[PDB]
């Protein structure tokens, strides 16, 4: 059919045309005719300059976010043919998961399902990894998938996951600049201080547009940020993970800093950097237990 | 005779309150009333005079409880019974002091030794030393959860006031910074001869590099103690790390970050910025890690 990419895109396109926008209503009818216009040339310079800087890390977390391809089982996760024929013939359900135990005591799995069975694939055919979960969107099993955004159209998981806090975080830094430079300017075009009626439309939507996104995604980020500190998936704060030793909701924990360094790596350099820093293979974690 | 060196104490105290007075002065009447109300700029007038009086009161607030709050004392409990503090004097061998030490030491609750595993034991206040109380020289007095004795508000910093010395840092930063911001557009204005007055020139000028020099100061200050509450360790627990029964460890005391924080600020949210007492336990007794 159609696909995602017919109907997937459309929210990437309708924040694409929105930031578009907003750089021509930012730099061109405020920075240029509206405060270059007031015979304030300096604020114009530093507007303008830290503007881009917001500006293009926005872009290059989001663009990082979009088209990092999601991570996937490596090859041992996948049943063998020999394996794999077995599995499928067999009708016992008690049968079905002696199989997977001989496969799966090579592999470094401390979690099962919530009735204490083998995590497994139906429509991929293979053991999911710890932490990772098979999305129909996607239509692959995404390991430390934290959920389907459609804000970026693909999955958030073990590949992307610190470029998608970033892309949160610099929407958050770009929508508290706009709104905290127009607001003087949007109240002078209101109190007629100002007349140009073509800025007036944009510097009015300027400061309700990225108020409206500020208040909007910074929920969304504290929230993030309490589940990095907590060492828990989307996925994992709804449905806790089962160990051998039962559910634990700080299973996958290691203490709040620990868990920070996990995502976002041990080198300050790449915190703030929407290039790929964090630790493990997103295959097996750490453990609180052992 | 101590009347110099007592009134010495109170130096720093009222260096502070000078320039808090005078930046008062310089901010409200030479700034706002003469510089900005001059410019016929009336609405920001009375937005930055409300939003000066918030942050001057909350930082002098904060500041009066530090200096004010007298230092927590150990409680009676500590005190060696009249029977075992004569025999305690008394004794001669040092291995037969500590057995009435220990003994006591047994109905308090102490996890925590010297690190030569001796019971900790005041001389001069003739009492055991709760954990993570020391002595101070300049206050004569064992000081609960003490983390150092300050110049700047002629007083220890220590279980009691411990929350007011943060908050005193935090409004400290918040209110250098709401000046330096504001004043900054016009500390600009006068050298570019925009603005005249030489009055108010002066004051301006001093008003935003005093700001930024504070900042800077405090601001080390303040992310050097927003590490130690996520370590629960003191300032002199940092230096000298607690001995414990199974040894010494740097955190002995540390029940993880968001729990670190709490013994702080306490549980209640509506208390964590306020300068009123909201800090778990009693000061005596602390939870700890194992
Ligand atoms: C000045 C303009 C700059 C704006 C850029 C900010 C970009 C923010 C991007 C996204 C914010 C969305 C706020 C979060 C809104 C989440 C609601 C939603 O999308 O539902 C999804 C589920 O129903 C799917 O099952
Ligand atoms: C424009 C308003 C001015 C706001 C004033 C803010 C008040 C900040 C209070 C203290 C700042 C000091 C920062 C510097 C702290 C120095 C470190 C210290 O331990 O000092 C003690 C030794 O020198 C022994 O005396
Ligand atoms: C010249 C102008 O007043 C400076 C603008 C700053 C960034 O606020
Ligand atoms: C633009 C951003 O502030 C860069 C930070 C990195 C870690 O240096
Ligand atoms: C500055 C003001 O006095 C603080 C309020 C406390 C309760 O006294
Ligand atoms: C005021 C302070 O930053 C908040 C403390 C809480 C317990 O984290
Ligand atoms: C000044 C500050 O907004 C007070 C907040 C407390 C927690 O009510
Ligand atoms: C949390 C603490 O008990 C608050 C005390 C004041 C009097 O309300
Ligand atoms: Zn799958
Ligand atoms: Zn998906
Ligand atoms: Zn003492
Ligand atoms: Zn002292």
């Amino acid at each position: 059919r159609c696909c995602q990419r017919v109907v997937g895109w459309v929210p990437v396109l309708f924040i694409t045309f929105v930031v578009v926008w907003s750089y021509y209503a930012y730099v061109v009818e405020l920075c240029v005719f509206t405060i270059f216009g007031n015979e304030e040339n300096g604020k114009t310079v530093v507007y303008l300059v830290a503007f881009h800087l917001f500006f293009v890390m926005f872009v290059w977390s989001y663009w990082m976010t979009i088209f990092t391809s999601p991570a996937s089982p490596s090859k041992e996760f996948y049943l063998s043919n020999s394996e794999k024929e077995r599995y499928e013939k067999e009708f016992s359900q008690e049968r079905q998961q002696e199989i997977l135990r001989r496969a799966a005591r090579a592999l470094p799995i401390y979690t099962t399902s919530a009735s204490k069975t083998i995590r497994y694939c139906e429509k991929c055919q293979l053991i999911k990894p710890d932490r990772a979960h098979h999305c129909s969107a996607c239509d692959s099993c995404i390991l430390k998938m934290d959920h389907h955004c459609p804000w970026v159209n693909n999955c958030v998981g073990f590949s992307n996951y610190k470029f998608f806090l970033l892309f949160l975080l610099y929407s958050l830094l770009y929508c508290l600049f706009v709104a905290a430079t127009v607001l003087e300017y949007f109240i002078k075009f209101w109190t007629n201080e100002l007349t140009d009626t073509r800025a007036k439309f944009h510097v009015l939507f300027l400061f309700f547009v990225s108020a409206m996104f500020f208040i909007s995604v910074l929920s969304l980020f504290s929230y993030h940020c309490w589940l990095v500190g907590k060492n828990r998936t989307t996925i994992e704060s709804f449905r806790a993970p089962t160990f051998s030793y039962g559910p634990d909701g700080n299973g996958f924990s290691l203490g709040c800093s620990k868990n920070w360094r996990q995502v976002f790596g041990d080198e300050k350099k790449y915190w703030l950097l929407p290039i790929f820093s964090s630790l493990g293979d997103g295959c097996s974690f750490p453990t609180r237990l052992v």
